[PDB]
């Protein structure tokens, strides 16, 4: 489906992005895609994700992308969906995620890479444990 497509687009094995580009391209998808179903998908692709050393960046792509969703749907439905998909499949994020190991990367910052995906892991359990830190940070970003 187009809603795969674009998110697959978002999470590649790049040395940069998402960009804002590949970002507003998957928002655009909730017209007609549930939420829901976007943020599985995402979740999925993450999931099967843990050249070697650009493997990684998928993992840290697909929580930027997450993360990205939850600070842009509307509230109400798109956002709820969001939230009770993540906390259908929490585990993804407080054992997974939590515990990821970059082993190996093209850039031998292997470490940084490291905290970067447990740090946006981190950010996205804050989210959904505090609804009115998420309004806050949905706030500062417009």
């Amino acid at each position: 489906e187009p809603y795969q497509i674009d998110i697959r687009r978002a999470t590649n094995t790049d040395a940069w992005g998402p960009t804002p580009k590949h970002l507003a391209k998957v928002l655009r998808n909730r017209y007609q895609v549930p939420l829901y179903l976007m943020t599985e998908y995402t979740l999925k692709r993450l999931v099967d994700h843990i050249n070697y050393g650009s493997e990684w960046r998928v993992v840290l792509k697909c929580l930027v992308v997450i993360e990205f969703l939850l600070l842009n749907v509307d509230t109400g439905d798109e956002l709820n969906q969001i939230r009770s998909c993540l906390l259908t499949h929490k585990h993804i994020l407080t054992r997974e995620i939590a515990q990821f190991k970059v082993k190996f990367s093209n850039d031998g910052k292997m470490e940084i890479h490291e905290r970067g995906i447990r740090k946006k892991g981190e950010l996205i359990l804050q989210y959904l444990e505090d609804s009115q830190f998420l309004k806050k940070e949905r706030a500062k970003n417009k």
